[PDB]
């Protein structure tokens, strides 16, 4: 069973999520296995950021088992920007476990778009299908995966990428923009598609998956070319960075949300 | 100073906010004066739906003080669905005081009785409100709404501590720093029942929003309206709860009925049952 530990108050610099399994911490970028069954490709997703919220929260790569904490820039908590006429991100936001694009490449895990009515939770595993994916050029290659939660009541009736334009008319239109313009109010550029902005297929998609797995397996084997990584993990025994010490030096769980400066409440016009 | 009395946890059917001036809860329908500055066309407005949430909570018309409570539908709690690419609703959303869609009369513009309801009031500030607050509002203008049939006016206002009011001053400002939002506006109020099995509404006009010297004419006839419900003189009250703390020459005045409500009994927001986090997609597909 997979649950969650919270240190501190959300939305503050000391706030970090730990994924627990039976009640011990676990590395949420290593010790997650991607698949949750292979031979159907059904995915476990690590969630960071839920639907219609700003703080944006990730697993951070260079700390021991890789909390999902908010990012931060010179040392300021970062709040995406509502964008009109989004609120927040309009996905839940997250990544693959034991995937790893290997810097080309953008150095993390690969990102994932769940599609899904239900809003997240951040640290929460859940287990998706993966419906097609597009390639953003944020800056270098930064592939967002699209994909629903097997649980959700439409699951059954998506299966390729074609099925979100069913039903879901409109959300890859919204995703392209979003992604386009998010980072527009930072006083940063608009950003690029490849592929004239077009969502590539599952089959696709399962070929990009498949090699960040076999990236990552070669990082965890510590067989990469690293730096900056921390590689600890509680349950790959046969790895030269195990250490079930690490689980039991996590900190127990914490507080109540800080306030969100209202600031970020703000709608800005730049669609 | 206008406060809230907040009674029971948020997202149940308990949920009550009374406005206070004082420390003592007034009539949030009649007692809280429609101008902030009736010279410069400044409002109050009550507050009762954040941007960006569900829940339908409204003034409750037939209720002593008109409290804040959830609306229901058939007995369970109404929460307005997420329609895409909308999150709750678009707007800090809630109502003038004193102000009356009259429903016994045929309303010239768009030849259907009114909704029975304050005018509403659709504040488009960057600054996310809450529930029971009274803000004081410029009307930039108005669009006509014919909600299931009925005249529904939405007047477009922002509030005045806004860092853009200075730059909005009428109808036409709003598509220069909102570019998009009308637009939306008027989707929005056509589609937002679909989901709880109403068909699409419609606007006069051509959903056109009107200028601020047409709101304030529109303003005025809800707020003459609301003057003779207030005096008793309605051919039809519809079982509105008349009492008021504040206006000595109406029939319904009572200055104690304001010691007669509990004390506050604030308690953390009830969840939401998840169902409420779909987002509908109402057409569009290739
Ligand atoms: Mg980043
Ligand atoms: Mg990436
Ligand atoms: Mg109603
Ligand atoms: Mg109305």
């Amino acid at each position: 069973t997979y649950t969650t530990r919270q240190i501190g108050a959300k939305n503050t610099l000391e706030y970090k999520v730990y994924i627990e399994k039976d009640g011990k911490p676990v590395s949420a970028f290593h010790d997650i296995p991607l698949y949750a069954d292979k031979e159907n490709n059904i995915f476990n997703m690590v969630v960071d950021i839920p639907r219609w919220t700003n703080a944006k929260l990730e697993i951070t790569k260079e700390e021991t088992l890789n909390p999902i904490i908010q990012d931060t820039k010179k040392g300021k908590l970062r709040f995406v920007r509502n964008c009109f006429p989004h609120h927040g991100y309009i996905h839940n936001y997250g990544a693959f476990p034991q995937t790893w694009e290997d810097p080309v490449g953008d150095n993390d895990p690969i990102d994932v778009l769940e599609i899904g009515e239900t809003i997240a939770y951040t640290g929460q595993v859940k287990q998706v299908k993966a419906l097609g994916i597009m390639a953003l050029l944020d800056e270098e290659t930064d592939w967002k995966v699209i994909a629903i939660d097997i649980n959700d009541p439409l699951a059954p009736k998506l299966n390729d990428i074609e099925d979100v334009e069913k039903y879901f008319p409109g959300l890859l239109r919204a995703t392209n923009e979003w992604f386009r313009i998010y980072k527009i109010p930072d006083g940063k550029p608009e950003n690029q598609f490849a592929f004239s902005g077009e969502a590539k297929n599952k089959k696709y998609a399962l070929d990009i998956i498949k090699e960040t797995h076999d990236s990552w397996k070669q990082l965890i084997a510590g067989k990469s070319s690293s730096k900056g990584i921390d590689l600890t993990n509680v349950t790959l025994p046969d790895t030269p960075t195990y250490s079930k010490a690490a689980s039991d030096a996590i900190p127990p769980a914490s507080k109540a949300d800080a306030p969100i400066d209202k600031s970020i409440d703000k709608w800005f016009f730049i669609s």
